Formats: structure tokens, C-alpha cells, sequence
């Protein structure tokens, strides 16, 4: 079996995506932000605090019947980016573009984040890191492409993430005409459950590549692109009259600047970030200092390859046995 589904930005910075899922039966469709940084598929749902629902689509088990309660497993969240929430689990069939998953894991919220609460767009999460991540309590449970595996004509998925458009993501096959040149595979760690790599390094423009390890993640579940203080004071240096702002809370620019590229190694291969893709615009409406994509990783504790250098590329999450990552540019 083979699934496709496009994802859309929820709005015009390219700040998530959302792909539509259909849960339950008769289907209930609800628009998730796929999230290779995580692993767990949960949901907003009839099961929501009242007051916490602000404008989304809910999951209504009742009104499924292939919906099952999974007596006494419980689940409970707080990823890289301040929010979090909790609740109970239900098992149901789960499609996304086509390909289908009978007996998944649908975690329902009880209770919700209100970073969650305010963004009316995205109705869930659907998890797509390694299945250790997932955090239903006491028996742990696998994730979408985990469960499809078994099925898939190959155990892969890609991101084709489009710069303020939509793109695509793939289950079970590589669209060979969705990409130019090569795919260029690299190691994968699974030692943190995260999709993490080894970049073998960057250029700033049309500048010289500077060969160095940058260990990190391929996460579509974050926006930007976080990277050691280092190779983000270089790149910044190089916009008249850029800054990092404590106020702000990251490097912001002149709204009348143009970017430099950037690119980013994945073994002798070379994926080029256009500068117009590291533009996040305004800070506050009318404000001339723009929000920049690229930012310090430090405090983090870990680089994070985040939309903005992943929709520059056609990604392949390959989870063979030895998985591995695959760019291509496109």
C-alpha cells in the first residue's frame, strides 16, 4: 500500500502545516500537523474541555463505530516549543491519503495547552519520530507510520514541503519526479527517538563552504531553523544591521534588507536555503525589524533542521531496519 496527502500553511509566514486525516467511521477529518519531532497522534475531541476549544475540528469516539476506549492508558505532552496537554486514548481506524491503519492509538484531550487553544487551524498532532517517544502510559504505543509499516511497499514516508504553497507528504513510495538530481542518504541516530543526522556543514551566501559536523534533527514539527551561536553569528553578520533582541527573543533584521542563502551539507551533497525563505516578516504589525529563520540553537540543547531548511528539499524518512534520511533538491 502507498498513501498522499497535501499539507497547507496555516497562515502566510509558513508557521505549521496541516494535512487533512480522516479518524473513525464514518470518517471524521480533522487537519493534524505531521510531526517528525514527535510521537504521539493526539487530538482535539468531544472529551476537550469546553473552554479550551476555540474554533476546532473535534474527534467524537461516540460518534465512531470502530472506536474503542483503551481502558486505563493515559497520555501526557510537553514538546520543545512551550506548550502541552493530556487525556485518555482510543484505538480507531485512522486514513491518511488513502493508506489506512485500523487499530491506532488516538489519544483525546481532556486538556489543552492554551498555545493550543489559540491556534484554530491545527486540530492535532500526528507524531512521526520513533514510537520510544510516545508517551501513553503504561503500555506505550506506535506511531501512524509504525503501525502502516507492515503494509507499506517500501517503509518510507517524505516531506515535500512547499514555500508559501502547499506541498506533500508521501507514505510507501519515492515520487521520482518530485525532486532534481540525486537523493543523498546519511545516518540516522534513533539513541534520543528523534530523526537525527550529522550535516556536514554550511555557506552563507555565495561564501565559502565551511566543513563541520552539525549534529541534529529533521524536524517538521518546528518552524525554523535552530543552529549552533556560531554558524548563526556568521550568517547574521552578513545582513546590514541585523541583531539578536532579548525582547524579541532571537535575531531580527531590517525589513528593508535582502537575505543572503544559506546552505546546509548533507554528505557531499549541498541543499541551498534561499534568503527569501529565511524571512518571517514584521515583528508586530508595522514594524520595520522582521523576525529572522534562522536562529541559536543554544539552550536548546539541540540543533533542529525545522521547516525552513526542510522545504527547501524533498526529504526522505526512510525506516528500514538501519533507517536513514534522504535530501534531494527539488
Amino acid at each position: 500500500s502507498t498513501g498522499s496527502a497535501t499539507t497547507t500553511p496555516i497562515d502566510s509566514l509558513d508557521d505549521a502545516y496541516i494535512t487533512p486525516v480522516q479518524i473513525g467511521t464514518p470518517a471524521q477529518t480533522l487537519n493534524l500537523d505531521f510531526d517528525t519531532g514527535s510521537s504521539d497522534l493526539w487530538v482535539f475531541s468531544s472529551e476537550t474541555t469546553a473552554s479550551e476549544v476555540d474554533g476546532q475540528t473535534i474527534y467524537t469516539p461516540s460518534k465512531s463505530t470502530t472506536a474503542k476506549l483503551l481502558s486505563g492508558a493515559t497520555w501526557s505532552i510537553s514538546y520543545g516549543d512551550g506548550s502541552s496537554s493530556s487525556g485518555d486514548v482510543y484505538t480507531d481506524t485512522v486514513s491518511v491519503g488513502g493508506l489506512t491503519v485500523t487499530g491506532q492509538a488516538v489519544e483525546s484531550a481532556k486538556k489543552v495547552s492554551s498555545s493550543f487553544t489559540e491556534d484554530s487551524t491545527i486540530d492535532g498532532l500526528l507524531g512521526l519520530a520513533f514510537s520510544t517517544l510516545n508517551t501513553v502510559s503504561p503500555t506505550q504505543q506506535k506511531t501512524f507510520f509504525d503501525n502502516a509499516k507492515a503494509s507499506l511497499d517500501s517503509p518510507v514516508f517524505t516531506a515535500d514541503l512547499g514555500y508559501h504553497a502547499p506541498g506533500t507528504y508521501n507514505f510507501g513510495f519515492i515520487d521520482t519526479t518530485a525532486y532534481t538530481g540525486s537523493i543523498t542518504y546519511t545516518a540516522v541516530s534513533t539513541k534520543q527517538g528523534f530523526w537525527e543526522w550529522t550535516s556536514t556543514g554550511y555557506a552563507v551566501g555565495s561564501g565559502t563552504f565551511k566543513s563541520t559536523s552539525i549534529d541534529g534533527i529533521a524536524d517538521t514539527g518546528t518552524t525554523l531553523l535552530y543552529l549552533p551561536a556560531t554558524v548563526v553569528s556568521a550568517y547574521w553578520a552578513q545582513v546590514s544591521g541585523a541583531k539578536s533582541s532579548s525582547s524579541v527573543g532571537g535575531y531580527v533584521f531590517p525589513c528593508s534588507a535582502t537575505l543572503p542563502s544559506f546552505t546546509f551539507g548533507v554528505g557531499s551533497a549541498r541543499i541551498v536555503i534561499p534568503g527569501d525563505y529565511i524571512d518571517f516578516g514584521p515583528i508586530s504589525t508595522g514594524s520595520s525589524s522582521c523576525f529572522g529563520g534562522i536562529q541559536s540553537s543554544a539552550g536548546i540543547g539541540i540543533n533542529i533542521f525545522g521547516d525552513v531548511a526542510l522545504k527547501a528539499a524533498f526529504v526522505v524518512f526512510n525506516g528500514a531496519t538501519t533507517p536513514t534520511l534522504g535530501f534531494a533538491s527539488k
